[PDB]
């Protein structure tokens, strides 16, 4: 049995990445699900805003199905709150195609990715999608 499985769950988290994409950026905050923040609109797709790592300004960037708008402030900024959810896609370019919303605390099974492309077979579909390893946690 050279072949293994995981047991992952889905992150209870908005992801707050160094750029507005989610193949090769680093999370600056994963958010738990209900946090309030201040971002701005960024494009169709994302938010931005800054954030402290000690004394240092760091720029985010939050897909926008994870950030509810509850008022907009006068500086064009507005007020949110995080709603946590993950994705997959049925391609190694995380951008576009055919993906899923995974909910929040999602049960999956995937199996060791040395290219840290994580796949989910799901039976309804016929296909492989992919999840990026900082998406989810291991049992354990």
């Amino acid at each position: 049995h050279m072949m293994e499985n995981i047991n992952i769950v889905i992150k209870d988290v908005g992801y707050f990445q160094d750029k507005p994409q989610f193949l090769n950026s680093k999370s600056v905050r994963q958010w738990k699900h209900g946090t309030k923040v201040k971002l701005t609109k960024h494009n169709s797709h994302w938010y931005t805003g800054v954030v402290k790592d000690g004394n240092k300004s760091v720029r985010g960037y939050i897909y926008h199905s994870m950030a509810k708008v509850t008022s907009k402030n006068s500086d064009g900024s507005v007020n949110a709150t995080i709603n946590a959810h993950a994705f997959c896609w049925d391609n190694k370019k995380l951008n576009g195609g055919d993906f899923i919303n995974l909910k929040r605390g999602f049960k999956g099974i995937t199996h060791p990715a040395s290219d840290g492309f994580y796949p989910l077979y799901f039976a309804s579909r016929k296909k492989t999608f992919y999840i990026p390893r900082y998406m989810f946690d291991i049992k354990g």
